[PDB]
């Protein structure tokens, strides 16, 4: 096509084009005001319309990379505001585009966004909806400059739907606030997930990424042949490498080309792609990544024929070790969508270690005859953990389950800050809430999706502020051994009980006026501090103190005089608690 800008406008549509141009500029000019960005979008949009009317109009034949760079270099305050970045304007393309990619700021030093009152939000949405939504699209994009632009737009459309339905309801807040809390949690997870994959591609390697992909794609597309899975995996690895380099237009085109191939080869891939493949180009790649797993071929044979019995195991392996191990992973994963990818990789590393030892031993066939038995323990450990934890959750409920986790983790690593302990424990209790609702066959995959991001954030915080070598060890082990390591941590036998401090256990009536959330965190912060002072306390002993405290609040929160109840009846609860322990 002669005009890329015209081709994108016609393909995306005016509304979507204007929103993506706003996000693109906001992620590079993170310190320019919203009104400045609106003017840029309108200037690029009117030029695009000139090219849609006549593709041979001036500058309509230029690259979108050249047009983006030219506009960035027209900003008059560029040097004074961004310094080094302005020096990219002295370079020619393609060196200027690479220079801009290298000078984007990951940490904008900006104040946190404060959720306004519902009525203020709903009044703003009504009087000027586009302004309200684009202002917040700008605020988020400047704060998250590496978040894939098309996905941020998909979240904005979700936010629009929440405000449209809730701002005209009877209890707006009861409708909207639970939705904004869900969208925020989903957005933070996607950001962390996007950055984690790129950091993994560099730390663990391309071979490692490809094993992960073979396993996941064989679970989603079980009827596809190994060679189609191997093709999609080779292509998916190229898209991830480009996307992780940072260029949005290059990432979007690679992703779209792969979507086009998948949709032109559905009969050779999956029966669940019909609707994703009818959707517009902007949403096709996203839809495919969320597609449900296809049913597997009804009768599939045992894996022992080709992987244990056949006399040609060591021969087929030596011919191409990674192809053979990939075929094993493909065959095991297609049959086990109920497993985590990391479990399937543990089973693959066990077969590889076994073949490496037995294929060079006096008698190989006998040496590896019982390999499938080495897989049973690896499968039951994660399976039992899921059942045990999902059972304890059902008997307790989210908050109490979170509190059961709090005591467990505080005793395992008591050096961790009380705030870090409370958040991690609350987050993990949420994974259990959501995943334990899914059925047994989707629980382990659910847990992996969320634990991957919960644990890496924990390991990121620990790198910055290290406190335990045992956490460092688990955080610096093979990613296949990360969760098993954390789960194997035992109660710290070396920790010295923290010294008592009355204030930490001093409570006021301000608690009765707090939200459920703020009140839960206050109590949980105190439970952490209790276990830190009395780490040898038994579950019978702690339940007693917790039962006594609970009875204290309800009472002093119901007493004609409260400020005194909390003070007097609180000096007794503490002294009796100290004695029981
Ligand atoms: O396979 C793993 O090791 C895994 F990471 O954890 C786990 F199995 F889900 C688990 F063990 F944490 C539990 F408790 F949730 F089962 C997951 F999530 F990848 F499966
Ligand atoms: O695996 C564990 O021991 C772990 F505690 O997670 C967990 F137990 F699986 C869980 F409780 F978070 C749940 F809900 F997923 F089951 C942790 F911290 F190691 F990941
Ligand atoms: C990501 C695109 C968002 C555009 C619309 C956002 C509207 C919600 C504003 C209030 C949310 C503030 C952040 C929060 O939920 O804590
Ligand atoms: C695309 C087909 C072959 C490419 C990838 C197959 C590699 C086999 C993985 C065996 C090692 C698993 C452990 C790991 O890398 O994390
Ligand atoms: C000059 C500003 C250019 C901004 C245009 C950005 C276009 C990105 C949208 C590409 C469509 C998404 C493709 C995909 O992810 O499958
Ligand atoms: C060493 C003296 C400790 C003071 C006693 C108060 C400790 C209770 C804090 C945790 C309460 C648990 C909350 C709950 O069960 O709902
Ligand atoms: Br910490």
């Amino acid at each position: 096509h002669k005009s890329e800008v015209a081709h994108r406008f016609k393909d995306l549509g005016e509304e979507n084009f204007k929103a993506l141009v706003l996000i693109a500029f906001a992620q590079y000019l993170q310190q320019c005001p919203f009104e400045d960005h609106v003017k840029l979008v309108n200037e690029v949009t009117e030029f695009a319309k000139t090219c849609v009317a006549d593709e041979s109009a001036e500058n309509c034949d230029k690259s979108l990379h050249t047009l983006f760079g030219d506009k960035l270099c027209t900003v008059a305050t560029l040097r004074e505001t961004y310094g080094e970045m302005a020096d990219c304007c002295a370079k020619q393309e393609p060196e200027r585009n690479e220079c801009f990619l290298q000078h984007k700021d990951d940490n904008p030093n900006l104040p946190r966004l404060v959720r306004p009152e519902v009525d203020v939000m709903c009044t703003a949405f009504h009087d000027n909806e586009e302004t309200f939504l684009k202002k917040y699209l700008y605020e988020i994009a400047r704060r998250h400059p590496y978040f894939y632009a098309p996905e941020l737009l998909f979240f904005a459309k979700r936010y629009k739907a929440a405000f449209t339905e809730c701002c005209q309801a009877a209890d707006k807040a009861a409708c909207l606030l639970p939705k904004l809390d869900e969208l925020r949690d989903e957005g933070k997870a996607s950001s962390a997930k996007q950055r984690l994959k790129c950091a993994s591609l560099q730390k663990f390697g391309e071979r490692a990424f490809k094993a992960w992909a073979v396993a996941r794609l064989s679970q989603r597309f079980p009827k596809a042949e190994f060679a189609e899975v191997s093709k999609l995996v080779t292509d998916l690895t190229k898209v991830h490498t480009e996307c992780c380099h940072g260029d949005l237009l290059e990432c979007a085109d690679d992703r779209a080309d792969l979507a086009k191939y998948i949709c032109e080869n559905q009969d050779s891939i999956s029966s669940k792609l019909k609707e994703c493949c009818e959707k517009p180009l902007l949403e096709k790649s996203h839809c495919i990544a969320e597609v449900e797993n296809d049913e597997m071929p009804a009768d599939l044979p045992s894996l022992a024929a080709d992987f244990v019995e056949s006399k040609d195991v060591c021969k087929n392996y030596a011919e191409a070790k990674d192809v053979f191990l990939g075929m094993f992973l493909y065959e095991y994963a297609r049959r086990h969508p109920d497993y985590s990818v990391v479990l399937l990789l543990r089973l693959a590393k066990t077969y590889e270690t076994t073949l490496e030892k037995c294929c060079a031993a006096a008698d190989p066939h006998e040496c590896y005859a019982k390999v499938f038995d080495e897989f049973k323990p690896l499968v039951e450990e994660p399976q039992n953990l899921i059942k045990q934890n999902c059972e304890l959750f059902e008997q307790l409920g989210e908050y109490k389950f979170q509190n059961a986790l709090l005591v467990r983790y505080t005793k395992k690593v008591p050096q961790v800050s009380t705030p870090t302990l409370v958040e991690v424990s609350r987050n993990l209790g949420k994974v259990g809430s959501k995943c334990c609702k899914h059925p047994e066959a989707k629980r382990m995959p659910c847990a992996e999706d969320y634990l991957s991001v919960v644990l890496n954030q924990l390991c990121v915080l620990h790198e910055k502020t290290p406190v335990s070598d045992r956490v460092t060890k688990c955080c610096t082990e093979s990613l296949v051994n990360r969760r098993p390591c954390f789960s194997a941590l035992e109660v710290d036998e070396t920790y010295v009980p923290k010294e008592f401090n009355a204030e930490t256990f001093t409570f006021h009536a301000d608690i009765c006026t707090l939200s459920e959330k703020e009140r839960q965190i206050k109590k949980q912060t105190a439970l952490v501090e209790l276990v830190k002072h009395k780490p040898k306390a038994t579950k019978e002993q702690l339940k007693a103190v917790m039962d006594d405290f609970a009875a204290f609040v309800e009472k002093c929160c119901k007493a004609d005089d409260k400020e005194t109840c909390f003070a007097e009846e609180g000096k007794k609860l503490v002294a009796a608690s100290q004695a029981a322990l």
